[PDB]
């Protein structure tokens, strides 16, 4: 039932104050208001928003059935008509209807070229005036052409609070879908998310099979604590990918190493650190396809016993994986739940570390329809770190590659260097000797 969830007494009302600052469209009415997940807001604290560009060449082009498809694709996913706003604080989605979508369109000069003009609007005012909790949609659509219509670049603006590595290529095989006039299965949309969660969380917390699961995993569990900590800096190392031994997926490859590498580091056997998970392991009918940002961080233990056991590199790997899928039916929780209901730490305890693993497309298409139709992707992107040091790893064909970012303030280029480094190389050494005695690694 909508509304069920709002925090906000009167909806309509703020609905209407924002329709009377002219910051959402006066005929759109109000379909739902919920609270933004703290995903989401980790995601908009952190300015977190992509421009997803399409180059479309070719004499097939149907410029108004592109148009048309724009405003089909948001009718479909009410995530792309959310508009964000913070209340007491903290920050709540409206999700819109009877939203017509606008594209801003730009008829180029001869010879001047479309991305180099979508740039240009980039840089100067698209993600430089950004602020999506002033309510303003942020998914909107922009079709910069060449005279001829024969070279186009469509992009689509959105913030990483309503899209995910999961669902983001639905979003594009959708849009290729509705152009292509092909009819789609329904969908649930991110609030049916939302409204599942709380339909399969107890009333009496303590009584919550979830919480009673965190209580017992981080039972005991002590988490570091960086010392006091400029720009955002990536920084990134290439490796042979990894051979995995039998059993063992390449996200357990790189936690297990980035808990043998904490472990050296803190003089500890039993370390707890943030890793991202993908959300989707609730069972909710379109689950695997909604459009959203059902990622989650939260802790991963892993705990290492004494000398005397002599754990291998294996023994690491195993427990590693079970210390992950352990959590699968109780991921989906808010961070902040975990800690209040489940522990003795203070609610607003942040990670200090999170590990991403990228099993998801790394590359991404649009099918349209036509005899001649060339089209490629690319994308613009921004994402600034608050106080954490983020670790992504992307397994390409030729390469695993190690990614960190982090502000330069809380890891200086150098040290981001060295830790890029001193992961991969636990990486591979894991690979190469699966058997190894963890009393025998060096990195």
């Amino acid at each position: 039932e909508p509304f069920s969830l709002s925090p906000i007494k009167d909806p309509q009302a703020l609905h209407k104050e924002l329709c009377s600052k002219n910051v959402i469209p006066v005929t759109s009415t109000l379909e739902d208001l919920l609270p933004a997940t703290q995903a989401q807001h980790v995601f908009i604290k952190r300015g977190t928003f992509h421009s997803y560009n399409w180059t479309i060449k070719g004499r097939s082009l149907n410029m108004d059935r592109l148009r048309e498809t724009c405003q089909s694709l948001v009718d479909r996913h009410s995530i792309l008509r959310t508009s964000f706003v913070e209340h007491e604080g903290h920050p709540i989605q409206l999700v819109l209807a009877n939203l017509d979508v606008k594209v801003r369109e730009v008829q180029c000069w001869p010879g001047e070229d479309p991305m180099e003009v979508c740039k240009a609007l980039w840089d100067g005012k698209d993600w430089p005036t950004l602020n999506v909790l002033g309510g303003s949609l942020p998914v909107r659509f922009t079709l910069v052409s060449c005279p001829g219509n024969e070279h186009v670049v469509l992009t689509i603006q959105i913030s990483h609070s309503q899209w995910d590595g999961v669902s983001i290529p639905k979003l594009f095989s959708d849009f290729a879908a509705i152009y292509n006039q092909t009819p789609l299965p329904p969908t649930s949309d991110f609030a049916h998310y939302l409204y599942h969660r709380v339909s399969s969380a107890r009333e009496d917390v303590q009584q919550d099979p979830t919480f009673q699961f965190w209580r017992h995993y981080l039972d005991g569990a002590k988490m570091a604590v960086p010392f006091a900590p400029g720009q955002t800096l990536w920084t990134f190392k290439g490796i042979v990918p990894p051979t995995l031994p039998s059993g063992i997926t390449m996200a357990t490859l790189v936690k297990a190493a980035t808990a043998l590498f904490l472990s050296y580091h803190l003089g500890s056997r039993d370390v707890v650190f943030g890793h991202t998970v993908n959300g989707r392991n609730l069972p909710m009918d379109n689950i695997e396809s909604l459009l959203g940002c059902t990622l989650n961080f939260v802790p991963l233990r892993v705990t290492f016993p004494e000398d005397s056991t002599d754990w291998t590199v294996m023994d690491l790997l195993h427990h590693t994986q079970t210390q992950y899928t352990r959590a699968l039916s109780h991921e989906h929780v808010e961070l902040r739940d975990i800690f209040q209901h489940s522990t003795n730490w203070p609610a607003e305890t942040p990670l200090s570390l999170i590990v991403q693993h990228q099993n998801i497309d790394l590359s991404f298409s649009l099918p349209l329809r036509g005899s001649s139709l060339d089209v490629q992707y690319s994308k613009f992107a921004r994402f600034d770190p608050l106080d954490e040091v983020w670790i992504f790893t992307e397994p390409h064909a030729d390469r695993l590659e190690v990614q960190v970012c982090a502000n330069s303030r809380v890891l200086g280029q150098e040290q981001a260097t060295e830790l890029a480094n001193n992961i991969s190389a636990i990486i591979t050494k894991f690979s190469t000797d699966p058997t190894a005695r963890l009393l025998d690694i060096t990195f």
